[PDB]
C-alpha cells in the first residue's frame, strides 16, 4: 500500500468501533468522526443512528466506519475550498502539504484551523520552518501533542517522513 | 494496475451531466445513476437536489457524479453479499470475473441477477464456456447487445480483453 491523507489519518486517529468520548471530552465514533459536543450519550446515539440508517446501539462495523470516514476527509476538503481564509492557502501548498491542512480541518473543523491567521500567511508565504515553529506555541500542541509534531513535520519538510 | 471495475462501469455506462433517460425510460444521470420512475423533469430534478445537496438545476459536476457512482458500485456489492444466490458465486470468482457479476448488479439489481439461475450454478462450476453460451440466451442480451457482449466475453475469458 502507498501513502496518501487516507492512510496518513488512519494511523493518527485509529479505529473504534464503540461511542467513546474525544481529546476536548465529545462523543465519538470510528476513524475519529464527532458525534456530538452535547454531554447527553444518548444525544450521540441518535447522531449515529441517523449516520448509519439503522438501529446501532453505539456499536458500528469497521465498513461502516469507512464510509464516515471518507465522508468525513471529503467534507474537510470541501470546507477549506468554500473558507475564504483557507482555500488561497491550500491552492498554493503542494500535494503532500495540502494533506498536513486537510489532517487539522479533519481534527478541528472549518473554523478552528482557519483561526490561526499568522500559521496560514505563513505556509502561504512558503516559509515552512517559520510555520513549523509557530505551531508548536499553539493550543493545538499542548493537548494533542503526539499528533501535531507528525503535522508539522509534514508541513515543515514537504514530505510523509513521520509516517514512514 | 488501471483496469478494475470502477474503470469497466465507466466503459459500460459512461459519463452525462444532464439528466437524461435510459434504455428502460426512466430519468437517470451521472454514470448510470437512476434517479426516479416517475416520467416527471421536475420530480427527477427534485431527487437530484435531494441527493447533492444544492439547486443543480439538472446539471451536475464530474466529481458529484463519481460521489453518486461510488455509492452505487458499493450498493451493488452489498446486494451481491446480502443475497444467497450471489454471494456463493461472487465468492468462488477471481477478481475479473468478480467485477463481471459487480456490473450486471449495478444495470439490472439484485432480484433480477438472482434469476439467472442456470448460468449462476455454471459460473460457480467453472463452466466458462457453456456460462457463456446460456447468457446470450437472455433478455439482457436483446434489450443491451453491447454491454452484454462486454460482460460475457470476461466471464467466458477471465480477461479485460473485450474493454482494451
Ligand atoms: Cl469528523
Ligand atoms: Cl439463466
Ligand atoms: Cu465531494
Ligand atoms: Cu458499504
Amino acid at each position: 500500500g502507498p501513502m496518501n491523507i487516507f492512510e496518513m489519518l488512519r494511523i493518527d486517529e485509529g479505529l473504534r468501533l464503540k461511542i467513546y468520548k474525544d481529546t476536548e471530552g465529545y462523543y465519538t465514533i470510528g476513524i475519529g468522526h464527532l458525534l456530538t459536543k452535547s454531554p447527553s450519550l444518548n444525544a450521540a446515539k441518535s447522531e449515529l443512528d441517523k449516520a448509519i440508517g439503522r438501529n446501532t446501539n453505539g456499536v458500528i462495523t469497521k465498513h461502516e466506519a469507512e464510509h464516515l470516514f471518507n465522508q468525513d476527509v471529503d467534507a474537510a476538503v470541501h470546507g477549506i475550498l468554500h473558507n475564504a481564509k483557507l482555500k488561497p492557502v491550500y491552492d498554493s501548498l503542494d500535494a503532500v502539504r495540502r494533506a498536513a491542512l486537510i489532517n487539522m480541518v479533519f481534527q478541528m473543523g472549518e473554523t478552528g484551523v482557519a483561526g490561526f491567521t499568522n500559521s496560514l500567511r505563513m505556509l502561504q508565504q512558503k516559509r515552512w520552518d517559520e510555520a513549523a515553529v509557530n505551531l508548536a506555541k499553539s493550543r493545538w500542541y499542548n493537548q494533542t501533542p503526539n499528533r501535531a509534531k507528525r503535522v508539522i513535520t509534514t508541513f515543515r519538510t514537504g514530505t510523509w517522513d513521520a509516517y514512514k
